[PDB]
């Protein structure tokens, strides 16, 4: 009764263009007058090991880059680079622009993404940014410039752009101010994340979730301290568990009757003895990525 | 790099309405001038244990369903119920209908759920209709006439729309005639599915998956037979895999080259011995809510 959810995805889908140039194509974001873009469209296969971008950009005008909306050619009219995109001004406003902002998303945070190719979307589904400022996402050639976003009211806060895949199978992007999450460039060479930490305020967010919706298997009679707690954490790559974060968790806390670190405590025997064959939400491993609002607000 | 994606849900989207009668409020799905939602909108709390929907809806007119677009009241001005469904026809044709079929999944199968509540889409996610004509949702009170459907070229598929809850948290619903997948019937009280069968081919079909994205330490050097296979899917649970499935899996082996029995034998070994702590695209269980097509649309 618990399910990893995408936000829909309407909203965005109206947002979605394809922007070629050359032999290359991607997905641009079409917002208001202006369409953004991973500046790698004005690669070809030569350029993507050491691309020099300032010089490659150079060689190009407004009328080398193609934008398609639908079957309609949009006309651009100017461009110019910001961090790792570009910003093509077109001479149409985007009608089916929504209410919308961009926000650079906090590492343990969710967002969902609508994977596009040639402009038309593909599927949906979400995602953490993890401590490592990756993501593990499902994409493909052609997918660059698809977006992850929330939806807040109606309003759309866009806060990811889709640029590379790192040799650990894992996603890298940057906000659309263009700027990478994580220590990343769009190059395309092999780049180190480091330790993907696992986050263990969205483990505990979860094992209420699991309480919540009648697995319960996992609550022993033990409390622990939050110092006690993080020595087990600190073997097993889990985030260090901060005051912070207990009081995060402390709606779903009161919500189930269990102390956040009773919680713990529970946690803690998971990472030393493991799930003896058992599951928790149907899943096998500990599951971070729902956040403390994610479970809330599924939940109700 | 493998995700449970849903479908873009943007053209669902529009179609969603909320059916009020009484004070009880669930979702409806608007295409031309229908509406369509769960009879059981016709209960109060003390008709939903063992409702006489004949006898219910003799006491309603169309003036009692309040259907609400957005902002806007629609005019009811006739109604009938097909089976489990309600027919609610309106004075205005849905300006976004899209092209649109209904169609009945056959057990195996996935689709998309837009969970709804006061006509209001709240999230998507992909779901198998599974051997024992249950769904694994996420729903809440309120989420009834939510439906669950495919896209294909621009046409929808609708193939469910949800009507309760079992006793062991899983999901149970209609087609958009009326007809509830599996024996359940609407009507609050406990209701059994019988034994919940593992989709072996979709299982194998994931396996394949997990082979392109380089993962492959559960490849062995054995293969078997069909029904040596199948002996021991039986102990676990598993559908028995007929040739047919076998064909269904052809592009997949092609694909890999690695034989349908080959990762038959595979199956085994991992059904028999576990997984001893690995994992598999990022699971600890072995997946079967992934269809063949599912896994080759991915990952093209
Ligand atoms: C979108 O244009 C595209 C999306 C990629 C393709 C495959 N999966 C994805 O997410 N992005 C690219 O092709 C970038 C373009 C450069 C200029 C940033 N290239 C890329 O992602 O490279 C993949 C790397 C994988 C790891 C490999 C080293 C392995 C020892 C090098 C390339
Ligand atoms: C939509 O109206 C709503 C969705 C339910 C609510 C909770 N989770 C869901 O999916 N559907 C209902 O309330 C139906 C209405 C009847 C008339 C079919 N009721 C329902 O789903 O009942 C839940 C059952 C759970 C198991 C319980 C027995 C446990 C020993 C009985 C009720």
């Amino acid at each position: 009764g618990f399910r990893k959810m995408a936000f829909p995805s309407g909203k965005v889908e109206g947002c979605m263009v394809q922007v070629t140039c050359g032999t290359t194509t991607l997905n641009g974001l079409w917002l208001d007058d202006v369409v953004y873009c991973p500046r790698h469209v004005i690669c070809t296969s030569e350029d993507m090991l050491n691309p020099n971008y300032e010089d490659l950009l150079i060689r190009k005008s407004n009328h080398n880059f193609l934008v398609q909306a639908g079957n309609v050619q949009l006309r651009v009219i100017g461009h110019s680079m910001q961090n790792c995109v570009l910003k093509l001004k077109v001479d149409t406003a985007n009608p089916k622009t929504p209410k919308y902002k961009f926000v650079r998303i906090q590492p343990g945070q969710t967002f969902s993404v609508l994977a596009c190719y040639n402009g038309s979307p593909s599927g949906v589904y979400q995602c953490a940014m993890r401590p490592n400022f990756t993501i593990k996402g499902s994409f493909l050639n052609g997918s660059c410039g698809s977006v992850g976003f929330n939806i807040d009211y109606d309003c759309v806060s866009f806060c990811y752009m889709h640029h590379m895949e790192l040799p650990t199978g894992v996603h890298a992007g940057t906000d659309l101010e263009g700027n990478f999450y994580g220590p990343f460039v769009d190059r395309q060479t092999a780049q180190a994340a480091g330790t993907d930490t696992t986050i263990t305020v969205n483990v505990l967010a979860w094992l209420y979730a699991a309480v919540i919706n009648g697995d319960r298997w996992f609550l022993n009679r033990f409390t622990t301290t939050l110092n006690d707690f993080n020595l087990v954490a600190m073997k097993y790559n889990y985030e260090p568990l901060t005051q912070d974060h207990v009081d995060i968790l402390g709606p779903l806390s009161a919500q189930t009757g269990i102390a956040v670190l009773d919680m713990c405590a529970s946690l803690k025997e998971l990472l030393q003895n493991g799930m003896n064959g058992r599951t928790i939400l149907g899943s096998a491993l500990l599951e971070d990525e729902f956040t403390p609002f994610d479970v809330v607000r599924q939940c109700s």
